[PDB]
Parts: C-alpha cells; sequence; structure tokens
C-alpha cells in the first residue's frame, strides 16, 4: 500500500519516529529493518534452556532525567523498581564499586571517614600534577593516586579500550572522582528502572499502531528504489550507518566492537549480583552480566542461571559498531559526510538519525529525546504544513 | 648454568635446533617460551570431561613426502594409519570433497564418468576465459565452473579470507583441479600419519635430553641481556616475530588470525566424521572438527564428544598471528626487516626461524626441514668449527 513516510532501522530512534508519525499526524509509515528481529541493539529475548531474558546486544539499563522523555516511555510499558550496582573484582576480592569510602576502605584495609578519604587520595594523587599529566595514566594518577589507579583503572582501561593507557591522550579524562560517601548507586538520573514485560514488548508496543508496518530482514537499499517510485513525496529517516548511505566515499567510520559468550550454568546463582566488572589482566573479558538479577521480581528457575562473559575489540567492517572511535581523522571523515547528508536532505528527503546515522553513542533515553526533538522540530513541521526540512 | 645456544620459541623448529645441538654436538642449550606450554601451535591437551585429546590452535595433521623428516620424526614418537578425509556441508546436504567424481555426482544428481565429467567442467568453465579473468571469483569460475564455484567456492571463500572474492585478485589462483576419479584422500603426500601418544608426548620428548633447558612463561626481550651477559658467545635462534624483534621500527606484518570455540556434547558423536566444511554464508564459522575421530584406535567415552567450531579474522595487533596476509605492502615491510635480521645475524649472533621469525605459513614438516638445513648448513658449521654465520 501507500505511504507517507519511510523508517530504516527499528530502534528507539527509529520506532519513536515512526510511533510519533502515526499516532500523532496519522501518517502511514513504513519501517524497513535488515535484521529478523525488531528493537535494534535493545532487543531482549529469553534463553530456552532457563527461560531468562537476556540482552543480546548488552545489558541495557534504563534511567533518565529527562521528565518529558520519562512521560513518554511510560506510555509503552511499566517499570520496575531497578537500581543499577556495579562490583569489582580485584586480585580475587569483590569491590564495593564506583570508587567511594566502601572501595577505599575495603582496599587499603580500614574505615577512611569522608575527611580522610578526602586526604589520602589527595595526598597520593599529588604524585603527578594534573596539568603536567602527558597521557590519560598520567591524568588518572594525578586524580585518584596510583594505588587506585593501578588496581582498578589501568589494566580495566587497557582492556575496554584495547589501547595502553600510556598511550591515550590525557585528553580523554575530564574527572575521575571518588565518592566521599558510602553511596553505591551506579547512576544519578532522576528516574530509573527496567521494563517489566522486558524491551523487546516495550519496543512491540511502540510499533503497534495499525498505520506502521515493519518489514523485517530487510535492507533498505536492496528496496529503497522502487519503494521510493511508488511514494515519491515521502520523506525518508535514516537510521542506519551514515558511511554506508554514501557507498563509503569519504572513507570507514571508526568503531568499537564487543563479543558476547552466553553460558548456562547448572547452579542458581553464579555471583549474587547483576554485573561483575574483572578489573585484573589474567582475563580478558571486561565483565559478567547474570541476567536474573536484573528481574528478581521474577518466578526463575533455582537451578539453572545464565551468564554473559563481555569482551572489547576493535570492529572490523562487518562487526557489529558499537562505540565510535573518535580519531581526529574520524572527526573529518564525519566532517565529510554531513556535508553529504545536508545536501541529501535538500535534494531527496532524507534525514539522518540515531546512533549509527550520526556516528554518536546514544543511551536509550538519548535516542529517544533526539528523535522527538527531530519529530516536533524538523519532520512534523513538514508533514503537516509543508516546511522545509532544510535548517 | 651456562650454555652455548639459545633459542627462542618451543614449536617443531625450535625443538628440532634445540635436540640437534643438544644431541649431535654435545651443547648446553637453553629453550625460552612465553607461553605457559611448550611445543608451539602444535599442543594439544585432553579436554577434562571426556578425556578426549584436542588440538588447542587448530586440528594439525601430520603429513609429509620428505623422507629425511620421517626418519627424524620417528624417534621421538609413533604414528597411526590415520589418513585425512575432509566432508563439505553445502544447503543441507554433506558432499564428498575435494571437488571429484564423488561430488560432481552428487551434486549435479546422477553418475559422471571420468570422461562425462571432465566434458561438464570444460563447458561450464568456459563461460569466462581464464586469462580473460578480472579477478579470483572470475578465475574461479575460468577453471571450475559457475555452479560449482557458487556452490562450494563463493562464499567458502569470502569465510576464509575475509574479503568479496571479487576482491581478490586473480593472481592468488594458480590451479584449481576437479579430480576425474573417486579419490577422496585429502593429501597426496607419502607419509601421513598422527602422533599416536599425542602432539604434546611428542614434543616433550624432542625436549627430553637432559642438555635442553625449557623456560616456560617467559619472554625472550625480558631476560636476553643478563642472559647474553652470561653466555655472551652463545648465538641465538629466534623463532619468534619478526617485526616485534626489531620494535615494530618498519611497520607492522599483517596477519590473520583464527578464533575457536570448543562445545562438549551430550552425544557419543557429532557428524561422523573429523572435520566438516561449512561452505554456506548461514553460518558463520568455516568448519567443524571433532576430535575424537582424529583418533579411533582409542577407547573414549560413548555418550559424549567435544567440537570445534573454527571462525577467520584478520589479526589484531595482540591476536595469535596464524597466516600471513602477504600484501604488497607487507612484503616491502618484510623485506626491509630482512635487511636489519642480516645484520643483526652478522653482529649479534643472532638467527631467525620458524613461522613468526620468517613471516611464512610454514607446515610442521617443512618446519622441520627448515630447522633441519639451518642446522646442517650454518648453525652446526658455528658450533663446531667457528664458521661464520654470515651466508
Ligand atoms: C552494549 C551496548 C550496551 C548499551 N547499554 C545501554 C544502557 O545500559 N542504557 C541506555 O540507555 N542505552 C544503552 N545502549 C544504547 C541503546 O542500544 C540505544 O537504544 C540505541 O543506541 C538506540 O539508538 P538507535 O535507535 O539510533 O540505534 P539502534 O538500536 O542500533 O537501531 C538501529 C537499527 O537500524 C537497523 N539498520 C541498520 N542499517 C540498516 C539498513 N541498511 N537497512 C535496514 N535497517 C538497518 C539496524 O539493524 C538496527 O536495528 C547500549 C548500546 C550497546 C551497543
Ligand atoms: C590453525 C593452524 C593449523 C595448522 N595445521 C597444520 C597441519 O594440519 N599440518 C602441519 O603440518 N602444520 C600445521 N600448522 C603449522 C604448525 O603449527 C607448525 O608446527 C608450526 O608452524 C611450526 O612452526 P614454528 O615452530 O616456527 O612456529 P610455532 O609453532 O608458532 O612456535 C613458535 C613459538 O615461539 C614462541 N614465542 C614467540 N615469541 C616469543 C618470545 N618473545 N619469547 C619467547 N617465546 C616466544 C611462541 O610462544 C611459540 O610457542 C598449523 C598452524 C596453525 C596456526
Ligand atoms: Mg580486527
Amino acid at each position: 500500500g501507500n505511504f507517507d513516510l519511510f523508517v530504516v532501522g527499528s530502534g528507539f530512534f527509529g520506532l519513536t519516529i515512526a510511533e510519533r508519525a502515526a499516532t500523532q499526524l496519522g501518517k502511514r509509515v513504513l519501517v524497513i529493518e535488515r535484521r529478523p528481529h525488531i528493537g535494534g541493539n535493545a532487543y531482549s529475548e529469553p534463553e530456552p534452556e532457563t527461560g531468562i531474558e537476556v540482552h543480546k546486544y548488552g545489558a541495557h539499563l534504563f534511567h533518565t532525567s529527562n521528565k518529558r522523555v520519562w512521560d513518554y516511555v511510560r506510555q509503552f510499558t511499566d517499570f520496575t523498581g531497578y537500581q543499577h550496582r556495579v562490583f569489582a573484582m580485584h586480585n580475587g576480592q569483590a569491590y564495593q564499586f564506583p570508587m567511594g569510602l566502601g572501595l577505599v576502605s575495603q582496599f587499603f584495609g580500614r574505615y577512611f571517614s569522608p575527611d580522610e578519604a578526602r586526604a589520602l587520595i589527595a595526598e597520593q594523587a599529588s604524585e603527578i600534577d594534573t596539568k603536567d599529566a602527558k597521557n590519560f595514566e598520567e591524568k588518572a594518577i594525578s586524580l585518584v593516586g596510583r594505588p587506585l589507579y593501578e588496581a582498578f583503572i589501568k589494566h580495566y582501561t587497557a582492556k575496554q579500550w584495547q589501547t595502553d593507557p600510556k598511550d591515550l591522550p590525557a585528553s580523554n579524562i575530564t574527572r575521575l572522582p571518588v565518592r566521599y560517601t558510602f553511596d553505591n548507586r551506579y547512576f544519578n538520573d532522576t528516574y530509573e528502572g527496567l521494563p517489566v514485560e522486558g524491551y523487546t514488548k516495550w519496543l512491540e508496543n511502540m510499533a503497534a499502531d495499525e498505520r506502521i508496518e515493519v518489514r523485517l530482514d530487510t535492507d533498505w537499499f536492496d528496496v529503497r528504489d522502487d519503494l521510493r517510485a511508488a511514494n515519491p513525496d515521502a520523506p525518508v529517516v535514516y537510521t542506519g550507518p551514515l558511511d554506508r548511505y554514501f557507498d563509503y566515499a569519504e572513507g570507514r567510520l571508526g568503531w568499537r566492537t564487543l563479543d558476547f559468550e552466553l553460558e548456562v550454568l547448572e547452579t542458581g546463582d553464579f555471583q549474587g549480583t547483576p554485573v561483575m566488572n574483572y578489573n585484573d589482566l589474567d582475563v580478558p573479558y571486561t565483565r559478567i552480566h547474570e541476567f536474573r538479577h536484573f528481574h528478581p521480581e521474577r518466578t526463575y528457575p533455582t537451578d539453572k542461571t545464565v551468564i554473559m562473559r563481555e569482551y572489547s575489540r576493535f570492529a572490523d567492517n562487518d562487526d557489529e559498531p558499537y562505540y565510535p572511535i573518535n580519531t581526529e581523522a574520524d572527526r573529518a571523515v564525519l566532517a565529510a559526510y554531513r556535508a553529504r547528508a545536508k545536501a541529501e536532505t535538500a535534494s531527496a528527503k532524507v534525514l539522518f538519525g540515531g546512533r549509527l546515522g550520526t556516528y554518536q553513542y546514544l543511551d536509550m533515553h538519548m535516542a529517544i529525546a533526539s528523535a522527538l526533538s527531530m519529530f516536533d522540530n524538523v519532520l512534523a513541521p513538514h508533514l503537516s504544513e509543508g516546511a522545509s526540512l532544510v535548517t
């Protein structure tokens, strides 16, 4: 049939756009998705042996301080009262985390009060002067001191960035706070929780409107010419890779990827907490997720659990792209593609959005906020009142 | 104590050198090995749950037509009568392999005699003229025809090389024979078998002589200065990476790596043969190894088996290097390092050998042949009669 709007990609950005067009302007929307499932990287699914919901592209924790977004998402799902907390494994011991009075007292072997901890860190971090810092390693030492740096930062950084911290620029550290309280709540956003029926149901609700069609297993580039010949005045919101859209004509944007190993174990509980960071070099993974703990309210089985080991890697051409590397070279490459994108927008009615469309890491709430904004300020005016898509 | 000779690396090249020096010249040899085990990539070990011997760095099949090598290795191990055969999985069917009368009859649906098969291939391969071939894909079609190419070569090549076959040079295909008989013995060497007590015992026997010390978990670069200060007239045979030896001063040599996934299944037999190639794009691995079938003479358990999925990847800086990529750029980089190596040989008594030391893929028998030759023609003359190490 006929379409008023094409959305490429069914992640949170894509589905926010598609939903808002359908329900707020009455528009016919086609969502083209190349994967065999919707939801982009927020997709979740039960592990078969155990029934436990697993986040297939990495652990997804929802948090936001944006009231508008919080009100928007709650139309599609309820949230549990989950609060994220993380522990760290170093030299055979499990530490409270992030760095705070708990970790400090554990690591140094006795209670440090807020004033005493402040004094300790100050003294140890004085080894290097921050403005003299030549690189990441030195800057981190100049902020938290060498003992804490070498125990909980050095090797974890090396694993996560796949680069020796001495070869990372000092530039990539703004602050490196130690909490001078025992508060170990990981995020400090106003709103936080996990979707009660899980992420996939949430995303399916966003696509529920009759005026939205979702075509899975479909690559936009395989179908666009005849789809747009069908509906020439239909604008496009594209949330796939930016460099691919222009046939890599400016070069490939660099990304980091993640490898996961899912394992079902014959115990009811492997580590007693959702996420354990592994700070030492003697194991190759950065973190282990245990998914039963994301939803304690669920009646999961008692004799099995599923865990997931996470590993960091530079992305090869065909790896899933997760984090932009963002070298100067990358930023110059990006610069060229957004010029192309602005010209494609003006000439072909194609908007570029989302994590892949803009070469940006985006949290779920930031992707949603981004899409709501594109809708309100660029796309809806066009669809409703013929306004230009040129900014 | 004192040493007459340093060998860096305890793979087949290294241990051949160390053994020949110890037993044929009476020399004190120290082998420095950075891994926690000896044997280099030929190392094997029993999987714990099943007891089954697994080749930890890929399936290792011994074959040679070199009588000297065959006589040499049999001093350290007995061989079984194993003959390697490979099958290929395409579109839900298992095919005899390599391409021959069996595969051809299966694939085309009826018996083709030697003359008829010859005629078939000739006709189909005539689609493209070999000298007109613009790339790998076209050259392969010009040799075996499009139907066979698209079924058993196209996607397997894409997976193994991590490159679209249209973007590989025609240059990388010499011949692509179809066997016009039913003979499916994989290798055509005079001698073939598997070590009766397994690869690790074999390698341990090579290092058995009292005059050989093996230090595990030791990086040559961490220890060389004081080791050589200890024994200044001791020559060195280095079989680690060539580019690393000279601090990557000419750039990094490019390699391909392999990823493996070991799995123990609750069946006595998963695929009924040691190696199954997967020629289709719908699975990411290239091959599955089932190790019980490498040693049918062993009394392995009946209710479990261990398999290994193999995947191809370009090597990152810290991946295990398995196959040289060998671009023109790589060959120019290599060229510079062998000039450096020749100067290091003349000035510091350091020989460069083996797979890593020469940027070469070497089969086991070719590594051994190589080391025997370095011994006889370069190193033994030096150790015995003070001859120069300069060639
Ligand atoms: C490991 C990992 C962990 C994360 N953890 C969190 C977290 O804890 N909390 C949080 O708030 N956010 C988290 N995020 C970000 C989260 O996934 C966001 O929902 C995501 O960034 C949403 O942005 P997006 O919709 O633009 O991208 P995506 O979710 O990637 O959606 C893009 C969709 O576009 C499809 N597509 C791409 N190309 C084409 C094409 N040619 N044709 C058709 N379809 C195409 C893709 O298949 C994909 O489905 C995490 C991300 C990752 C990778
Ligand atoms: C998947 C794979 C499959 C293979 N299959 C076969 C087969 O089927 N049949 C066959 O004949 N051959 C096969 N081979 C080749 C086989 O492994 C050979 O025995 C190997 O090439 C022997 O050559 P080498 O001794 O020079 O290298 P290696 O076996 O790699 O030995 C090198 C040793 O040097 C050590 N080392 C490196 N750097 C240092 C350092 N700075 N300090 C101290 N020690 C160091 C390394 O840890 C390593 O142990 C295969 C190889 C691979 C990767
Ligand atoms: Mg890589």
